[PDB]
């Protein structure tokens, strides 16, 4: 059955670490808790954690670009990189963070449990603006970003509830506090989200049959989780140096635009008409679609429009609208 987990750790690189963990171990999660020992899981998944002051960043972009890192030091901000797309953002105790995991691609069936949950518990309209956010009065109160994979699909957002509001502009280089509506905190709204998660989850069934149950587990100190090697991997990697802020390598030539879907950014070099070397920073949301853009360099391509165009034919990406508008931009330069 569907499960609920709770992380009451406040660090961003540890509850990331948790978050990636059940991302790569999602079938056999039932294992790492203590709840089965052999089936396998394959149930809609609710993790709920919170995060004391910090930014991150996003698996693409530019740290130099988007923070002013002179005022995170001074004000003793934590900073990461997290596996998805998306721009910079900063947590406090005043956010609340959601991951949903399932099976198959489930965004608008969570931004619906989500939308369930302020309307039916605290008589708050939200709208959902994009693929990505939600309004209350067309103002951002929830930011969320996405990560495929074979068997698993991670839909994780931020939920805005005391947030420090004016305190953003100091570290990223209109927003709106869901208090500024309701009475709510974290635990009433994480409550709510729970009570709405599984009832979502409980259609199928007839209530006079089933009990009238919610269940929460808490993983921040379940040692199967935290003390695996591979957890310790992933939150070493998150706490290093080199993958916070990236790398620095210099590169000949570099071109730049705004798109819809975020900003892109190419770096290149160049030698005997071959496209020797390059990275991509963005703002974006479908990481596949810029890892299959990075998939030009450091292969032998002409540098010219006739192997460029033959290069973007020969992918096949999740979205092909974004890849043609892309390439017919790098066409002109
Ligand atoms: O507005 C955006 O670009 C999405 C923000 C997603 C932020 C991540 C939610 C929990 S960790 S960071």
């Amino acid at each position: 059955g569907p499960l609920v987990l709770v992380s009451n750790n406040q660090n961003i690189h540890f509850n990331l670490s948790l978050e990636n963990f059940l991302l790569n171990n999602y079938n056999d999660l039932l294992k790492y808790l203590n709840i089965n020992t052999i089936e396998k899981f394959n149930e809609p998944i609710l993790f709920l954690w919170r995060n004391n002051r910090s930014i991150i960043i996003g698996k693409n972009q530019n740290i130099w670009s988007e923070c002013n890192l002179k005022n995170i030091k001074e004000d003793g901000v934590l900073v990461a990189r997290r596996f998805t797309g998306g721009g910079a953002v900063y947590h406090d105790l005043g956010n609340v963070c959601f991951t949903f995991l399932n099976n198959n691609i489930n965004t608008s069936s969570n931004f619906l449990i989500i939308l369930n949950t302020l309307k039916n518990h605290f008589n708050i309209e939200a709208k959902t603006q994009g693929r990505n956010d939600i309004t209350v009065n067309d103002q951002k109160c929830s930011g969320s970003a996405f990560k495929k994979i074979k068997d698993v699909f991670l839909h994780h957002g931020t939920i805005l509830i005391n947030l420090e509001k004016n305190i953003l502009n100091k570290y990223l280089t209109t927003i709106n506090l869901s208090e500024i509506n309701n009475n709510i905190t974290c635990e009433n709204l994480c409550i709510a989200l729970i009570k709405e998660f599984t009832k979502f989850y409980e259609q199928n069934y007839n209530t006079n049959i089933i009990p009238n149950d919610i269940t929460v587990h808490y993983i921040d100190q379940n040692n199967n989780i935290t003390k695996n090697p591979e957890f310790l991997k992933y939150y070493n990697l998150l706490k290093d140096w080199d993958w916070c802020y990236g790398k620095t390598p210099k590169f000949q030539n570099h071109i730049w635009k705004q798109f819809t879907f975020g900003k892109l950014e190419l770096f290149f070099n160049v030698s005997n008409g071959f496209i020797k070397d390059g990275n991509i920073f963005s703002d974006c949301l479908d990481i596949n679609l810029i890892d299959h853009l990075k998939s030009i360099f450091n292969n032998d391509i002409k540098y010219s429009k006739e192997d460029i165009s033959i290069f973007f034919k020969k992918l096949n990406v999740e979205n092909k609208n974004y890849l043609d508008e892309v390439r017919s931009w790098i066409l002109q330069e």
